[PDB]
């Protein structure tokens, strides 16, 4: 019943929590990031990295710090890949291994419009027709913003560039899956070409988590 195991492979541990349990701290070496941060930020950061932590242990890793790149980036281990979120009511983590997969991004978002203004600053007009024949009953603006936060996680970690929600044309099914098609320069930093992704998603307790994995060669 957990929202990221329902959209990742088995092969990627996940855990996640929905509210902050009492008595978390961060690692010492973690603590200067979140020195001056406010109370909600100081939370978020503590609970996702515990369950990236309880993520990184089911791949016989041990207690390491999750400290942060240039870009705000997570630096994870040697020869590991991995991706984390944080909303009202959710905070979560994936990890996996590099010798079964490229690439892993996640989001969550409340299952709710998109604040005045936001649709018109991350889609496309192409993708904002697309979302209006979309069948009634799910906030596909909103699922849309997710998806796209989901594409830049999965693509950076690859290619060490920003990607603008203009750069990606995602198509949302309702079936549960979504692809994001790059509209930029390609080019990863393992000399391969990154064109399009493949997404998946889920809507459940009153959130939307979306994932993509970028498989193995
Ligand atoms: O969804 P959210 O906006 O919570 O994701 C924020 C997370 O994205 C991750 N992130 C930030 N910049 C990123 C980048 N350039 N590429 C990949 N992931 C990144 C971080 O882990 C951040 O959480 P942290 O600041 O607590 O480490
Ligand atoms: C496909 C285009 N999407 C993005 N480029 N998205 C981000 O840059 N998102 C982001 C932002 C901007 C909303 C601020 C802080 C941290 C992050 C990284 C998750
Ligand atoms: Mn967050
Ligand atoms: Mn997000």
């Amino acid at each position: 019943d957990q929202l990221i195991a329902s959209v990742v492979p088995e092969l990627l541990p996940s855990a996640e929590l929905y509210e902050d349990p009492p008595g978390l701290e961060p690692l010492p070496e973690e603590e200067p990031l979140i020195a001056k941060s406010v109370a909600k930020r100081r939370n978020e950061f503590i609970t996702v990295r515990y369950c990236a932590r309880q993520a990184l242990s089911v791949l016989g890793i041990p207690e390491v710090p999750i400290l942060k790149g240039d870009k705000g980036q997570p630096l994870w281990p040697d020869g590991i890949v991995g991706s984390m979120t944080h909303t009202e009511g959710f905070r979560g983590a994936v990890v996996g291994r590099t010798g079964e997969v490229r690439s892993v991004g996640i989001d969550a978002e409340p299952h709710d419009v998109l604040p005045n203004g936001v649709l018109k600053s991350i889609a496309l007009p192409v993708e904002r027709d697309e979302l209006d024949a979309l069948p009634a009953g799910t906030h596909w603006d909103r699922l849309l913003f997710c998806a796209k936060e989901t594409t830049y996680k999965a693509w950076f970690p690859l290619t060490a560039r920003w990607l603008g929600f203009e750069d990606a044309h995602i198509t949302i099914d309702p079936d549960g899956t979504f692809t994001s098609r790059i509209l930029v320069d390609g080019r990863a930093n393992d000399g391969t070409v990154l064109s399009a992704f493949d997404g998946r998603w889920i809507i459940d307790k009153g959130l939307i988590l979306t994932a993509i994995v970028v498989p193995k060669l």
